[PDB]
RNA sequence: ACUUAAUGUCACGGUACCCAAUUUUCUGCCCCGGA
RNA sequence: UCCGGGGCAGAAAAUUGGACA
């Protein structure tokens, strides 16, 4: 009569700790451990305990079980009417039984008049212990009628004891309401594993053999048990892991040390996140050495995988340890290190019923995120490592949906598709029986794990002051993500009466088919578009409970091999299930017509980008062959397919941007966005966007490509570098390169996608986010970074049909002049050459006074203020003499290293073959001019540059002679220069924005005969310019800016290709191809609240007026790059809450605008004594703009004959290129007698200076 | 045993959720001396 | 006293703050 009964799981349950009631009562924390399983501690500390189950939770359930069968034959067995039941009494004749319990109770009416009686008892009391020597809360013997012994656990390997940290896992769970999203409370709880541990003993015994297949038939009908499934089964009869932990330490703190030797501290940081990054790839980037190897020779290497460390290479010592711990595995390897790197630095610094069964599959047509705690959750009781969030993880690195979030999920749709909805309470006496509670406790789920087991991805995300549009310091962090398409399988279950239409309603609601796409949003972060599912291959089974219970029992209920009925054949079924007919499909079903469907609506779209787009991602650039600064954003995907990661990845831009891109909109249109009071802002961006009191109304989605195979090479490099405002060359340690993909205005970039909104809109709302979707078609915003220099600009929209057709028309219905200035500069007269002979200086220079105007107040970029204005200039770009811009991302194209090796070709900077000027070249073209222009401070200037006069040293600096005034403008509190204020700083966006050049009219390459490629030049030899001798001694001083000529000196070049090749090696040559006169280019920029004169001066800069040309391109001294700029249409928009729209203005406004601004520069000269009146400007009054004019003036454009000599002066007399008799050397020039110093300066300081001779 | 009480366990009664543009600044440029 | 040669190849700041009594 004994049974030794074994049970077992199929779901990871829960365990608490244990208590007696005594002390129970107390412990409030406790109490909600009345279901599970139990933990006792053992031997007087920690870590080392039991597992068992109370028997009596095994009654209980065994209770429940037989109370339902009995209730579905209506109440009897084999015919025989039973006892109604007993319970519910129990009053005053002694303890009230320990656990007191209540819920909705069933009594079927019976016949009977005997309750299973003393001497004839039906089986079921027998079965309760009403008739025997039982006792209620006094246990002496083991005289019961039918005993329950406690289930303890199984373990084959108990020799040692078990570890709580072996078994268990901390967790948290919490609860949102119904509306706001927001959450309420939260506790803690215990996970164990269903794997390794899962079997559970036990023993019970009987007395009388009168009342066995009562309950030997009810064991296997239960189906919870602790918090899971379960199948109740009568049985007939690497320590140094550890140690790595800190033996790792030990080398980490090497690593360290040395990188502060070099002052490199900060490096530590990004070495920590790169070497995290490394996680994905795999070993062999290290047995291989695939890693980004620096550089051309340069004696050095990567700026970081080339660091010493003790003499060693760092790129080594990688190596040596991965070779000295490679048992643990690449993975906790490399996650390990970088927890050690990140605590490092951090320390550093400081009527009958039937059942109805569903499976199927669920994918994830998103990236998607379920959020934990944090890592150092050690299940009993600032230490955040470096990922302020995590995914969950399974015990071996695979993607979980545990239960609860699955299950409130589909509770709140539910409650939606009702309409009436309980916000759930907590531990009351009673059962708010509103139908949604009805339904929602008569389903049962099940958990669901992937195949993939790869490491997740990382995204980042910041925030944006937005007074100044810069990085808003405090608030950079990093979320992880799983991969988009993964599957996973998916059980529901159902008892009852009839298949609720409702329930059918969210089955289909979550389906997806040809034309519909699933909408089920499981998991949290559903704000930014992650967490989107649908399902596939739904296949309903169900039951016939009420005439086949012996069939329900011999499969167990089909619990443990849900995976075989979704692919198994129609009929290899087990008897007793039927395919469920009377799926009502999406037509008949009327909430799911009625309340679900209009709750979300889609709007879809393509934008057209006509430019580079480029979203930097910094990290992963140090970890490819390419050898990159930054390069664009990458996602990757599963497919289901081929059951594995997709060969080639995609490009994209991230959701967040597009969320942040219309929240700064709507936020700077309404005027809303500066206010601090934003906890309770009123406004209409928090009912939209939703701040932390309640939820988000709109939901994004990421921007694919898909118009990506078309082009034939999608990323192009691109290098940009400084000038030193002092000395035209580059400044040390500022030549960078980008990697973006390619976009020309004729083969534009085509990025698709998708937003949401919750129903429930009102008017306006509606308008705004049309607005702001007009507002970007028009250009204001740029999609990526570097946004002044051109990257990442707009052209168009095409709305999708498939919209609402409100939004289709909110949007389709909103949618010769400027001469030349004629400023006469007036420096002319033959510029007393007599036409014989005068040698110039290729270069001169410019002194700009010393003091520099400063405001303390700053214009934000909140809100286009109304007072000021903003809009867009076209112009056109026209050339003087032949150009050059070369195109450093190739070595060899014109193919001329295949016989003279070390000789550098180019080509002409082109996209796709088709021309196209870089703008921020114009951007450093216009804003030297500006600077000079207005006074304002050194932008880029190398302080750091000691000379030695030939030994004199130098006893302070360059930065030291240069005035303290105009160094760097540093700090937002002391003040901005009106140059810098412009085009901004490190710490204030600029507020102008330029863009690229387009190609138009003809004539192109200027020819020549000789050269083998019959329309390229091979340049002279160009050496490195020399401060020293601008400045002659130590007592000399900085003289200002410099500046360079124009002359038609170019030619002599064109005639001397044959010489030019013989005498000069041809390692220190360069030939490229050439642009010649008679071409215009399409130029634009576009401005943003600006103030009033400082628009009429930017347009005075564009152009100062006729006879006068800036100066761009390679190799100006020797006279090729002179560039002319006209302006052809100029728009203004006062952009507002008024309709007023995109206007024109006509000519002789402009007239005002530079009238005034040219006043503002009259008072910043502060010598009044100047001229006052009303008249057509005349800028040559003032003294300084006099000679900066006097410099940049093109000589042989009004009088085609008049042409000087420009030269720079032959080394030694017997040097090269000697003019016999000339005496135009250096050792007859540079000597101090014959030429006091103070005159070299005079004579470097007065433009257009004779020099052969040496007048003035 | 450590480890339960017996005529009365809705904890499958509770989603770790809300909110936050990887961005701001920078012309692919160029002459006189070294032991 | 004799006779010629390339350099720069990334620099600075932000690495988490609030919430649910
Ligand atoms: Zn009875
Ligand atoms: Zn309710
Ligand atoms: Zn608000
Ligand atoms: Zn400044």
């Amino acid at each position: 009569m004994n049974i030794t009964v074994e049970l077992t799981f199929f779901e990871p349950y829960r365990l608490v700790e244990w208590f007696d009631w005594d002390a129970r009562k107390k412990s409030h924390s406790a109490m909600r451990g009345q279901a599970f399983a139990q933990w006792t501690w053992k031997g007087k500390g920690r870590t080392a305990g039991k597992s068992f189950i109370t028997g009596t939770l095994v009654r209980s359930a065994v209770i429940k079980a037989v109370e339902e069968l009995l209730s579905l034959n209506n109440g009897k067995w084999e015919g025989v009417p039973c006892c109604n039941g007993s319970f519910q009494t129990d009053e005053s004749k002694g303890k009230k039984p320990s656990f007191l319990r209540k819920r909705h109770t069933l009594q079927w009416q019976a016949n009977n008049k005997n309750i299973c009686d003393k001497e004839e008892a039906c089986p079921f009391c027998i079965l309760l212990g009403r008739f025997d020597n039982a006792g209620k809360v006094h246990e002496r013997n083991k005289d019961y009628d039918i005993h329950f012994s406690n289930f303890d656990l199984d373990h084959k390997q108990e020799k040692n004891d078990l570890r709580l940290v072996d078994i268990a896992s901390g967790r948290i769970l919490n609860r949102v309401d119904f509306d706001t999203g927001k959450a309420k409370d939260y506790f803690r709880t215990w996970e164990a594993d269903y794997e390794t541990y899962g079997t559970y003993t036990g023993r019970i015994t009987l007395r009388n053999e009168h009342a066995k297949k009562l309950l030997l038939a009810s064991l296997g009908f239960v189906d919870k048990l602790c918090g899971a499934l379960c199948r109740i089964e009568v049985i007939k009869k690497e320590v140094l892991s550890e140690d790595h932990n800190d033996e790792l330490r030990k080398q980490a703190e090497v690593i360290v040390e040395a990188f502060k030797q070099n002052d490199k501290l900060e490096k530590i940081r990004i070495l920590a996140d790169a070497i995290r990054t490394l996680r994905l790839h795999g070993e062999g980037v290290i047995e291989k050495d695939e890693l980004p190897d620096g550089k051309e020779e340069r004696d050095k290497g990567h700026h970081l995988w080339d660091i010493k460390v003790q003499g060693t290479a760092l790129r080594t010592k990688l190596k040596e340890l991965w070779q000295s711990n490679k048992d643990i595995g690449w993975r906790k390897f490399t996650e390990m290190l970088g927890s050690n790197l990140y605590l490092i630095y951090k320390k550093e610094t400081g009527i009958e019923t039937k059942e109805w069964i569903i499976v199927g599959r669920l994918k994830a047509a998103t990236p998607f995120y379920f959020g934990v705690q944090q890592p150092s959750d050690s299940i009993p009781g600032v230490i955040n490592e470096h990922t302020s969030f995590n995914i969950l993880l399974d015990k071996e690195n695979r993607y979980r949906i545990p239960r609860s979030a699955l299950r409130g999920a589909l509770r709140r749709d539910l409650r939606t598709a009702f309409g009436s909805g309980c916000n759930v309470s907590l531990g009351g006496q009673i059962l708010c029986n509103c139908k949604v509670c009805i339904e929602m406790r008569r389903i049962t789920l099940k958990d669901s794990v992937s195949d993939f087991s790869e490491p997740p991805e990382i995204r980042y995300r910041i925030a944006k002051n937005p007074g100044t549009a810069t990085v808003e310091d405090g608030s950079l962090f990093d979320i992880e993500v799983g991969p988009e398409g993964l599957t996973f399988p998916f059980v529901l279950r159902y008892r009852g009466h009839k298949f609720p239409e409702q329930l059918s309603s969210v089955i289909r609601y979550w389906e997806e088919n040809d034309g519909k796409n699933g909408m089920a949003w499981l998991g949290g972060l559903d704000s930014t578009g992650k967490g989107r599912f649908a399902l596939k291959d739904i296949k309903i089974f169900e039951w016939d409970l009420n005439q086949k219970i012996n069939e329900y029992i011999k499969e167990r209920g089909m619990r443990g091999k849900e995976k075989e009925l979704l692919e198994m054949g129609e009929s290899s079924l087990p008897d007793g299930l039927i395919p469920y007919k009377f799926f009502e499909e999406r037509e008949c079903l009327f909430p799911y017509k009625e309340n679900l469907k209009p709750q979300w609506s889609e709007v879809q779209y393509t934008i057209e980008v006509g430019s580079p787009l480029l979203t930097a991602d910094t990290i992963s650039a140090l970890t490819e062959p390419g050898n990159r600064d930054a390069i664009a954003y990458k996602k990757r995907v599963y497919n289901d397919g081929n059951n594995a990661i997709e060969p080639e990845p995609r490009f994209a831009v991230k959701s967040e941007t597009h969320r942040g891109i219309f929240r700064t909109a709507v936020g700077r249109r309404t005027g809303d966005l500066g206010k601090e009071d934003h906890e309770d802002c009123t406004c209409d961006m928090c009912i939209i966007f939703g701040n932390e009191h309640e939820s988000s109304k709109i939901r994004f989605e990421d921007l694919e490509l898909i118009n990506g195979n078309e082009f034939e090479k999608l990323e192009k490099h691109i290098d940009h570098v400084a000038i030193d405002r002092f000395t035209g060359g580059a400044l040390d340690k500022a030549k960078f390169d980008t990697y973006p993909l390619a976009g020309s205005p004729k083969k534009p970039l085509k990025l698709k996608g998708r937003f949401w909104i919750k129903k429930g809109f009102s008017g306006d709302h509606k308008l705004l986010i049309t607005t702001a979707l007009s507002d970007i078609r028009d250009g204001l915003y740029p999609l990526g970074s570097k946004g002044g220099v051109g990257y990442g600009w707009v052209a168009g929209i095409s709305i999708d049909d498939n919209v609402p057709d409100d939004f289709k028309e909110m949007i389709n219905k909103t949618e010769g002049p400027i001469n030349n200035d004629y400023v006469h500069p007036g420096h002319q007269s033959p510029k007393q050459d007599h036409k014989n002979k005068n040698i110039y200086y290729p270069h001169y220079f410019l002194d700009s006074g010393s003091k520099v105007y400063r405001e303390k107040d700053i214009i934000t970029h909140e809100e286009f203020t109304e007072e000021l204005l903003s809009g867009k200039i076209n112009c056109k770009l026209e050339t003087l003499t032949p150009l050059i811009i070369p195109d450093t991302s190739d070595e060899n194209g014109l193919k001329l290293q295949g016989n003279k090796p070390g000789h550098k070709n180019y080509k002409f900077f082109n996209i796709n073959g088709e021309l196209m000027i870089p703008g921020s070249e114009l951007r450093g073209m216009l804003r030297t001019h500006f600077e000079a222009l207005t006074k304002s401070c050194f932008a880029i200037f190398g302080e750091d540059s000691t000379l030695s006069w030939r030994r004199k040293c130098a006893s302070k600096t360059l930065g030291g002679k240069l005035d303290k005034a105009l160094h760097p403008c540093t700090g937002l509190s002391d003040g901005l220069c009106p140059g810098c204020h412009l085009f901004g700083t490190t710490d204030y966006k600029g507020r102008v924005k330029f863009g690229f050049a387009k190609y138009e009219n003809g004539p192109e390459w200027l020819i020549t005969r000789g050269n083998n490629p019959e329309r390229s030049l091979t340049l002279g030899v160009l050496e490195s310019p020399r401060p020293a001798f601008s400045i002659p001694d130590d007592e000399s001083e900085i003289p200002g800016r410099k500046f360079y000529l124009h002359h038609n000196g170019w030619r002599i070049i064109r005639q001397k290709q044959l010489e030019i090749r013989e005498t000069v090696q041809p390692e220190r040559n360069v030939t490229t191809e050439v642009m010649d006169k008679g071409n215009v280019f399409s130029f634009d920029v576009k401005f943003e609240n600006l103030r009033e004169w400082e628009l009429g001066l930017l347009l005075q800069s564009l152009d100062p007026g006729k006879n006068i040309a800036h100066k761009l391109g390679k190799g100006k001294p020797y006279g090729f790059g002179s560039v002319k700029i006209k302006i052809d249409s100029l728009h203004t928009f006062k952009i507002n809450s008024n309709n007023d729209k995109i206007k024109r203005v006509p000519q002789s406004d402009i007239r005002e605008y530079i009238n005034k601004g040219y006043q503002k520069l009259i008072e910043w000269s502060g010598n009044n004594s100047i001229q006052k009146g009303n008249v057509l400007p005349q800028w040559h009054v003032i003294p300084h703009i006099d000679k900066l004019y006097k410099l940049l003036w093109v000589p042989f454009l009004n009088d085609s004959k008049l042409e000087p000599d420009v030269r720079y002066p032959v080394l030694n007399e017997e040097s090269k290129g000697y003019i016999e008799g000339s005496d135009y050397t250096y050792k007859k020039l540079g000597d101090k007698d014959n030429l006091p110093y103070k005159t070299r300066v005079k004579g470097l300081t007065t433009p257009w200076s004779p020099w052969n001779p040496f007048q003035v």
